[PDB]
């Protein structure tokens, strides 16, 4: 448990639709450093499921090339956090939205004791949010990052931010 900052009353399926992902950072500078980086990784689109499950469609880059992907996140008992099936388990927990503008989000490691934790902040349109950034910046100010990248409007609109 890094992450201590979730949304109350997360309505996840509000969360459906387009996003970019104006702004990572990471714990470790290696887990988004290079392109090919394990957690560079480019939002494109949350899919809610009926029963409260999250999947997300995003762009990795893999290989010489920019490749899509599709996840899905199990719900828990907490609204606003969510596992992601793999050989150990990553936790999403979603900071802070307000739907219709930003979402804040975390995915950390369950153990490593230390863990890697990776945050992005989210936005629905192509644009520079200097208000979401600023809480994306607030919210990581206790987290132990020590790498972030920000992506401007030509960026976004590209396959992998190119
Ligand atoms: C609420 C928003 C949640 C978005 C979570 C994104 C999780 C991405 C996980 C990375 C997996 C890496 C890979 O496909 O190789």
């Amino acid at each position: 448990l890094i992450v201590t900052q979730t949304m109350k009353g997360l309505d996840i399926q509000k969360v459906a639709g387009t996003w970019y992902s104006l702004a990572m950072a990471a714990s470790d500078i290696s887990l988004l450093d290079a392109q090919s980086a394990p957690l560079r990784v480019y939002v494109e689109e949350l899919k809610p499921t009926p029963e409260g499950d999250l999947e997300i469609l995003l762009q990795k880059w893999e290989n010489g090339e920019c490749a899509q992907k599709k996840i899905i996140a199990e719900k828990t008992k907490i609204p606003a956090v969510f596992k992601i099936d793999a050989l150990n388990e990553n936790k999403v927990l979603v900071l802070d939205t307000d739907y219709k503008k930003y979402l804040l989000f975390c995915m950390e490691n369950s153990a490593e004791p230390e863990q890697s934790l990776a945050c992005q902040c989210l936005v629905r349109t192509p644009e520079v949010d200097d208000e979401a950034l600023e809480k994306f910046d607030k919210a990581l100010k206790a987290l132990p990052m020590h790498i972030r990248l920000s992506f401007n409007p030509t960026q976004l609109e590209e396959q992998c931010h190119i």
